[PDB]
């Protein structure tokens, strides 16, 4: 299992604070996932002006992708990822 955390406008969207997942091994999968699952309820909610991703911060077991991958990025035993508010984001 893997567990997620959300911070940004996610947190008040989903009403929780942490939780499990299973069948995402990946970050791009992982940010489609939240997509489809949060519904564009959540896709609005973090989209100020144009875009989001390019902007979104996602920390893979306790580091930034854009120092290693970018959507091929993939997750350690661990499994733990971060959603925080991009600077575009509130």
């Amino acid at each position: 299992m893997v567990t997620v955390r959300y911070y940004a406008t996610l947190r008040p969207i989903t009403k929780k604070k942490e939780e499990t997942f299973n069948g995402i091994s990946k970050i791009s999968e992982l940010l489609e996932r939240l997509k489809v699952e949060y519904g564009s309820e959540f896709t609005k909610q973090m989209y100020d002006g144009n875009n989001l991703f390019k902007n979104v911060i996602i920390l893979v077991n306790g580091n930034n992708i854009t120092s290693m991958k970018g959507l091929d990025t993939e997750i350690k035993d661990d499994d733990k990822i971060d959603l925080f508010p991009p600077v575009a984001g509130g």
